[PDB]
Order: structure tokens, then sequence, then C-alpha cells
């Protein structure tokens, strides 16, 4: 598709914040014309059931069709909307009352601020009146992978995209052993997944990560090391404390060589060891990043000049409440992709409504959280009968909730982090939650 | 004072009266509300360190005025009174007009709102906002801990009070001592050694670096300039920390950390400003930990309906990085370019600011960019001269050494941002051979 050389509202990147900003701007200018513009070639979808719910389908063309029951039972796809809700970009400034469009397989690869205007890879040029920064991050790699020869970087997945599904998904079913490496919440939530795939197989799924536990920077230690022998009651051989030495092939399979004396053999490495934003726009367009926290530095607004905003991944934005931070997480980028269209469109409010966070590790390991939720903060734990919260702690007031199998309760843990109250006993306050 | 106003500026200094003329200047019709806890009406302060102590009228004190380098008389203060319309008119009059609410505090600021509350219970609402609070001058831990005494006898200059206190005080003392050696410091011993010279009166200036400006220019100049603030008629005492202050027999007796004792009359603490930020509490407006001040972008914006500018914006310099700056051209600058911003301009800080001393009649200073000792600086001089501080191969600073009138041209070299292979060649520009 071609590129109108003028758009009203122009947003770089495809993925959840986009998304969500243009349905935003949509709603509260009913005529607004909205371009997309996509290094993927696929339209714009959510990424969490990429490492879940795909893998738990019935549907045994699951990886054609691309579509889950939710936990309503509801089946839906990955796509937020299917191809019929967008308009073309050609006819983007033609079509009556405006619309959405999405340009695929095209790369901004210059913002000029003074001008308004951006660049792509294939020469295009794009004038805007606003512009939504939402290009998200780059997974990180392993220095052991990158110092490793050409045939382990070909059989090393960087899971992020529908195309690593698929490809690790086919591989699953053709290699014997897996190893993931990085004890985060993707790195276990894979991990479970390719346990229950193994368990039908009779194949290998190995976890290895530096941590004593699986969520060792998230989790207190009693809580990540319980979830570890859940994920290894789901067919995981985990291997905490490990820090990977090198990576070798040997008599065709991968040789894992760690720090200590232990060395691993599997067939396929699937590294998920954290996020590295996507700030390369910064540089033409003078744009400042956050050397602490990384990705563009923007305002409580979500906003770094006076027409451009930035959302999801990649903001670190001023939270009146909480601080200087950038946030990585699904709800995240909606609710930020929200409030950034809604400013483009003369809102004007500040990053008010925090965001929440969820993961599934497996069918009976279900967290939420919400706040600053980081192991090195002091924690105080309220369980009961296999379930609990978590309450993380800063200036004796509660800044981060995380709930271990509690539901439907979210809304209550934002209203504790939001009133910001010195409570006297936080047993009482874990009652509000059901755990008595 | 009235209950809504289009242009709330909060302040009334050097960067809100910038910002006024700016606002004025592109909606015509601009009416302009200036809130100042200050019961004067806005004024430049470089003169109160400087050409009101040179004055030959003897009731400067009292008029104000002072010639510039031109020679043209004129007052401290930006405009007379009749530039400005009174409060209560500012909604009715026609054509809009400039409004100064004198003896006024902001203290509280709230942003949902765009609302503020005066010290008097007053609430006042915005369309468009300018904090330009200033800073206040720092104290010394060794004076905050000593007596009343001690604290009563010590001045801290920024405003007209202070030059109409410690002119009071040169005249009734026979020993004033400065703590500090940055150009305020400098100045006042300039200026207080010119007029005990007349006296007979003594001036001491005493600060940890090893020579006057010892943070902002290299060693070598840094002494020289000790040399000529001697030659002032000042007793400067480099290498000196403060380690106590008392009161003996009536005198100010100042203990130092080399074992060193002072005997005195009277301090002037120069040792650095404070941002004005009390009000990013209420306000939920974040501040620079690094540099302090309110931190805003490249447009010296801080929400949708506030800038900052002047000593308390720390603002993101699109060429040479995240800065707070504290001089009096950069508070015109800056809130000249606010008030463009507040009229829809969306225009970055681009034009850099440049920043002069006067210390006597010998030694003039004129500066622009990043000016820090701790950078490397290549020095080229012919009794004039000038520094080139140098980041990443590149001028990011320059200090002119008696040269005037060629500011515009090392504004020109650290906006180019070349990488020179020879800077004799360019000290050639400012007419150095
Ligand atoms: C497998 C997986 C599972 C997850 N599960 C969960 C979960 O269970 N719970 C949770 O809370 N979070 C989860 N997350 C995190 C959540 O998906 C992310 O926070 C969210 O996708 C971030 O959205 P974003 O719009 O900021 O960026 P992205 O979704 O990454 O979208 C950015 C898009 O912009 C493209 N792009 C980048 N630069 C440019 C450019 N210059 N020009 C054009 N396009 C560009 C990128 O290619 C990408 O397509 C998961 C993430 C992954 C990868
Ligand atoms: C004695 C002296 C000599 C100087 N000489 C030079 C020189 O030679 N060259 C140079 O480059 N610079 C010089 N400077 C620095 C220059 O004067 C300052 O950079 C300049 O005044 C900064 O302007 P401003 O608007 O940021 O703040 P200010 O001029 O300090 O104005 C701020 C005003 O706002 C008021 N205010 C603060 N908070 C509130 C509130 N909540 N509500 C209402 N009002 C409030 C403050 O009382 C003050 O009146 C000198 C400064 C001093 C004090
Ligand atoms: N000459 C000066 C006197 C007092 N304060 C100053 C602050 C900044 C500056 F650049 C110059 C000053
Ligand atoms: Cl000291």
């Amino acid at each position: 598709d071609k590129a109108p050389s003028h758009v009203p509202f122009l947003l770089i990147g495809g993925g959840t914040a986009a998304f969500a900003a243009a349905r935003s701007i949509r709603a509260r200018d009913p005529g607004a014309r909205v371009l997309i513009v996509s290094e993927d070639p696929e339209l714009p979808y959510m990424r969490p059931p990429l490492s879940k719910e795909l893998w738990f389908s019935d549907d045994p063309n699951v990886t054609k069709t691309l579509r889950f029951k939710q936990a309503n039972g509801k089946e839906r796809s990955i796509y937020f909307q299917p191809p019929s809700f967008y308009v073309s970009a050609q006819d983007l400034p033609h079509i009556e009352n405006g619309g959405v469009a999405v340009l695929t397989g095209k790369k901004v690869v210059q913002l000029d601020v003074r001008d308004n205007m951006v660049k792509l890879n294939d020469g295009s040029q794009i004038t805007y009146e606003k512009c939504l920064i939402a290009t998200g991050g780059t997974p990180r790699s392993l220095s052991a992978i990158d110092r490793a020869g050409a045939e382990v970087k070909s059989r090393t997945t960087l899971f992020r995209k529908i195309g690593d599904f698929r490809s690790l998904e086919k591989i699953s079913r053709e290699v014997k052993s897996i190893t993931i490496i990085g004890g985060g919440f993707l790195g276990s939530e894979l991990a479970c997944a390719l346990g229950r795939k193994a368990r039908a197989l009779g194949t290998e799924v190995i976890q290895l990560f530096p941590e004593k536990g699986n969520m060792g920077k998230i989790l207190p230690e009693y809580l990540s090391n319980w979830t570890m022998e859940k994920v290894r009651r789901e067919g995981v051989k985990v291997m905490p404390n490990a820090i990977v030495q090198s990576v070798g092939v040997s008599s065709g399979k991968l040789l894992i060589k760690l720090k200590d004396g232990r060395k691993v053999e599997t067939d396929h490495i699937v590294a998920a060891v954290g996020l590295e934003p996507n700030v390369e726009l910064a540089k033409t367009g003078g744009l400042e990043i956050d050397s602490d926290f990384g990705g563009f530095r923007v305002n409580a607004e979500l906003q770094a000049r006076s027409n451009i905003w930035v959302a999801g991944d990649a903001a670190c934005f001023y939270d009146i409440k909480l601080g200087r931070r950038r946030v990585e997480h699904h709800d995240h980028a909606v609710v930020s992709g929200r409030l950034a269209g809604e400013n483009m469109t003369g809102a004007a409010k500040p990053y008010w409504h925090q965001s929440m966070f969820w993961s599934d590790l497996g069918p009976d390991v279900g967290y939420e959280a919400i706040g600053l939720v980081d192991s090195s903060l002091p924690t105080v734990g309220v369980f009961a009968k296999g379930k609990g919260v978590i309450f993380y702690l800063r200036d004796k007031v509660v800044v981060g909730i995380v709930l271990w199998n509690i539901f439907n309760r979210m809304p209550i843990a934002r209203k504790i982090i939001k009133d910001g109250e010195q409570h006297e006993d936080l047993n009482e306050v874990a009652k509000l939650f059901n755990i008595h």
C-alpha cells in the first residue's frame, strides 16, 4: 500500500499501545484519520496468548487460526481487530468519516520534529499533525550466544512475535530437548507451555537462570521458591543459580557450559532475558532518553514535545504518585496508549489509573500485580487456603501488590495504592482480598 | 486579584517580565497577571552587585538608577509603573495589558483545576501558567549551626533590600567578609573594595577553591583573577573551608578547617542558589534530582498548560543535554521562549543565552554554553583572550576575557558543532593573534 503524504494522527509502531491509541482517538474524534506504521507484516495483535493460551488450545489448527478461548470461555483472535475494521492507507484521506489504516512492512527510520514529518525505510515521507511513538522494545540476547557461532545463533529463539510462536511450536514437535534461558515471567510461561507439550510427546524441557528461583527479581524468596516447584511439576527441569559461560555445538546438539561445573545438552535454546526499548528515533528527532530506566523520557501526560507522545514499553513517564518509571506490561500498553490518544485529542490527562499485570504459570498458578513490584523492596505477605497477597512497601506505604490466585479484586489493590495510607496492620488490609 | 486570568506568571522577576512582553507581542490583546511575593515591581538584579555600587550619585540607594556602558542612565526596573495596568482593571481594560500583584505569594498549585491559591486565601484560575519562581540563596551549615547573633550579622545578597542593607553596613562597620568565590562573591568584593578604599575599611573574601571562580575558570586564569581582586583592595583567602563561626567580644570569629581564624564585623554568604520548587509538591510536578529545579522538556513545558523558565527551570537542551542555567540573559531568553510557546510557538530552546561578569573596571568576562573548570580547556591570550571548553572533541563552552561585541561569534561556534583542527585559528575570530 502507498502511504499518504499527510495524515492527522500518525502512530509509529503497530502493537498494543498503538492500537489502543487508535481506538481512543477514534472514540473521541469520530471522523479521525489515523495511520499506523508497522515494521511487522501483521496487523496489531496482543502478545500474551503467544506464551499461554495458544499452547493450551484444543484446536489442532491453532498455529494457523491464532484463535483461543478466554477465561470467560469465549473464543477470539490474537488480533485486536479483523482486517475489515481497518481502511487502506491510500484511501484514508478520502473515506467518509475517516478510519484507521495500518501500513505494514514499513519502518519509520527518521523523525523530523520541527517539520512534523517522518521518513520510511523506502524513502516515503509523511507529515503529521500529532504523532505517537509506540515502538515497544527488542528482546535482549546473551553475550555467550553472541560470542557463539552461526549455528548456535540459528538454533536460538528470541520469543516475541507470531513467527516465534510458530517456529518454536514446530520445533517442539521435532526435537527432544529445548532449553529456556531466563527466570522471568516469559521464560516461566514458556516452560509450562513446553512442559505440557513435552508430557504428551515424552520430550525434555529445561529452564535455567541465575536467580535462586523463578521470578527471583519480582517475588519474595519463599514465593519464588514455591513457584519453581510448581514449574518443575509441569514437567520442567529447572536449574536455578545458573550463569551461562559459553554455548557450542557437540555432535549436532547444543552444549551449554555454566559458570559452575554443570553442563547442559539440548537441541534448541529459547532466550527470554529481557527487553531493550526501541529508541533509535530519538537521535534524528532530538528526543531525550532516560539513562536510568531507558526509553523515551516523557512527562505525566506521556508527552515528549508539543505534538509527540510516547506510550507502551518505550515510554519512560512520570508517575505523579509512584515517580518516574518505565513499564513493560500488556495492560500498561493499553492504558498508556488509550491515555495518549485522549491527550492527542486535547484531554491533557496525567497517568493516574494504574495498569495491572498478570501471569499464568499453568492452570493452577495465577498471578496478578499492580504498582512497584520488586523483590528488593520490603514485603509483607499474607496467605491462606493456596492463595495470598504480597504488599510491597516504601515510605511506610503500599506501592505494589501481588495477588496469588486471587482474581477480580485488582480494583481493590488499585485503590489501596492510590489512597497511600500508612496501615497499622496489613492483615486487616488482607481481608479486603478475602484472606482470613 | 481577578478570579480568572488567561496568562498567569508565578514570580515577578526577569523571566516573568520577559514572558509577559513576549506574550503581549504575539497576542496584542493578551491579559497577563504576574504574581510576585516581593513588594517591588519586576527589576534586573545584575546592577545590585555592580553598577549601583560605582554610581557617583549619593542618592543611588533611593533612585536605583545607574549609567550603562553606553552611558545612558536607566532604572533597575524593567518598566515604569505606568507601563502596567492594575489587577482590578486587567479583566476589563480594552486591549488587555500586564498587571503585577505585588506582595502576594502563590502557596498552592492545583494543576487539575488550573488554579492557584495565594497566601491570603485568594484563588485564581488560569488558561496558561508560567512558573518563574527563581531561587533562594543558600546558607552555610556553619552559619546555620551558629547562634542568632551570627545569623543576624550574615547577609544573603539577592534583592534590593540586600543591596540597601549591605550598603548601609559598609558605611558603619570596619570589616566585611565575603564567603564564596563565585561571580557574585567576587563582584561584591570588588564593589566593597572600591567603597572601602575611600573609607579605609577592610574587605575579606574567602572560599575553598584555589582562586576566584575556581569552579568556572581554569586554574591559571582563576589565579590571575584573584590577583586583580586583591588589587581592588580585597584580602583574598583561597583554600579556606569554614569549620565554624561564632561571636567573640562583639566580633565575628570565623574558624577554618586548616586552623586559620578570621576576625570580621559582618559576613556576606554568596555560596550558591536553591531553586524555589516548593510548588512542585502540591502541583505534582517533577523535580530534577541531578540539577534541581522543575524538570521540563526542550520547549520549557512541564504539563499541558504549565511552563517553567529562568533559574528554576531544568530543561532539555537538544544540543547540550539536560541543564539548569542561572544567568540573567537566560531568564530573558527562556522567559521570552516560554511566552512564545504559551501562545502556540512550540519552539525548543535553541538560541543559547550568554552570561557576563565585571570584576572592577579592568576585568570583563563574557561566556556562553557549558563552562566548567572540570572540562578540558584551551586558552589563547594576547590582557585579553578566549577559553574553549571541550567535550566529544567539540567546543561546548567559551569564555571571553576582555573581548566584547563578539558573543554571536562564540554562539555560532557552539552551534556548528565542528571538530576544529586548530583552536588558535578559531581564536582569530575573536581578534586574538
Ligand atoms: C510472548 C509475550 C507474552 C507476554 N505476556 C504478557 C502477559 O501475560 N501479561 C502482561 O502484562 N504482559 C505480557 N507481555 C508484555 C506485553 O505484551 C507488552 O507490554 C506489550 O506488547 C507492549 O506493547 P507496545 O505497543 O508498547 O509494543 P509492541 O507490542 O512490541 O509493539 C511495537 C511494534 O512496533 C514495531 N516497531 C518498532 N520500531 C518501529 C519503527 N521505527 N517503525 C515501525 N514499527 C516499529 C515493533 O516491531 C512492534 O511491531 C508479553 C510479551 C510477549 C512478547
Ligand atoms: C546580585 C545579583 C547579581 C547578578 N549579576 C548577574 C550578572 O552580572 N550576569 C548574569 O548573567 N546574571 C547575573 N545574575 C543572575 C540573574 O539575575 C538571575 O539569573 C535572574 O534574576 C534569574 O531570573 P528569574 O526570573 O529566573 O528569577 P528571579 O529574578 O529570582 O525572580 C523570581 C521572583 O519570583 C518570586 N517568587 C518565588 N516564588 C514565588 C511564589 N511562590 N509566588 C510568588 N512569587 C514568587 C521571587 O521572590 C522573585 O521575586 C545576578 C543575580 C543577583 C542576585
Ligand atoms: N556576574 C554574576 C553575579 C551574580 N550571579 C551570577 C550568576 C550567574 C552568572 F552567569 C553571573 C553572575
Ligand atoms: Cl566554606
